[PDB]
């Protein structure tokens, strides 16, 4: 059963990803993030290789939570009459990197190296296992902050990676790439590079580059903070108009902004202790 092999505790938060209780897992007293979403609230909708008709959020999730990663895994789930219950992990303490950015500003360039680097690698371990996040944001990065181990989470707005363009967006419009914009259709890979440049826009001045349409069109970067000019270029690249203008993973991990990277361990010493 659910709930006896799980104590749930208060809850965490509600919203468009259903809601989600904390909890720990009974046997070895793990934490657990215990996730509720009602059946007619989902809409998009998969099936298992034994084929159960699942959320397609556990279809993505069950394809990505193989082995260690930067992504929050899922460690069960269970079908009620009316609801879907995911049993995912809970790293404690833990912040969101929206109130992380949001309570210190702006990071220094080491921090948003560190972070946007395992990002980076965490992405590039939802591709190699055939799936496309589509909301890649600082409210769907959770540091662990003793390990200074960055998470991706909330896999409700996925799909299966494919090579042929996408059609359907529902995830966050100001992550969201000029062409989609333009004319509702993108390709996921340089979709995720715009969503990345983004977000490291949003790590290093502490807010996002455009707020309007006509802006995210337009393309022009501005910036608010002292920025170096190796970090200026990779984002002025990440967020090229022209998707085919944009850089690979492997470029972004080549570029000169990214080298000497510190691993999670002394991100967290010097950064989070
Ligand atoms: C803006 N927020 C707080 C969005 C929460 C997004 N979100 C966090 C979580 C998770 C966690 C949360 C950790 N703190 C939270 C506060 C509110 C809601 C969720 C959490 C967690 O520890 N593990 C998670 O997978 C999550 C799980 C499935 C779908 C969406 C999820």
């Amino acid at each position: 059963p659910l709930e006896s092999q799980y104590q749930v505790g208060p809850l965490l938060g509600s919203g468009g990803f259903g809601s989600v209780y904390s909890g720990i897992r009974v046997s070895d007293n793990l934490p657990v993030a215990i996730k509720h979403v009602e059946k007619d609230r989902i809409s998009d909708w998969g099936e298992l290789p034994n084929g159960t008709r699942v959320p397609m959020e556990v279809v993505l999730l069950k394809k990505v939570s193989s082995g260690f990663s930067g992504v929050i895994r899922l460690l069960d789930w269970f079908e009620r009459p009316d609801s879907f219950v995911l049993i995912l992990e809970r790293p404690e303490p833990v912040q969101d990197l929206f109130d992380f950015i949001t309570e210190r500003g702006a990071l220094q360039e080491e921090l948003a190296r560190s972070f946007f680097w395992q990002v980076l690698e965490a992405v590039r371990h939802c591709h190699n296992c055939g799936v496309l996040h589509r909301d890649i944001k600082d409210e769907n990065i959770l540091i662990d902050l003793n390990r200074g181990e960055l998470k991706l989470i909330d896999f409700g707005s996925g799909a299966l990676l494919k090579d042929t363009v996408y059609t359907d967006f529902d995830g966050t419009r100001v992550y969201s790439p000029p062409e989609w914009i333009r004319y509702h259709r993108y390709h996921g890979r340089s979709a995720a590079v715009w969503s990345l440049g983004i977000l490291l826009y949003d790590m290093v001045c502490g807010d996002i580059p455009f707020e309007h349409d006509e802006e995210i069109i337009r393309g022009q970067v501005f910036f608010r903070q002292r920025v170096s000019s190796e970090c200026q270029h990779l984002i002025r690249w990440c967020l090229a108009l022209r998707p085919s203008d944009r850089p690979t993973f492997e470029e972004i991990q080549n570029h000169p902004w990214m080298q000497d990277v510190l691993l999670p361990q002394e991100t967290a010493e010097i950064h989070l202790h």
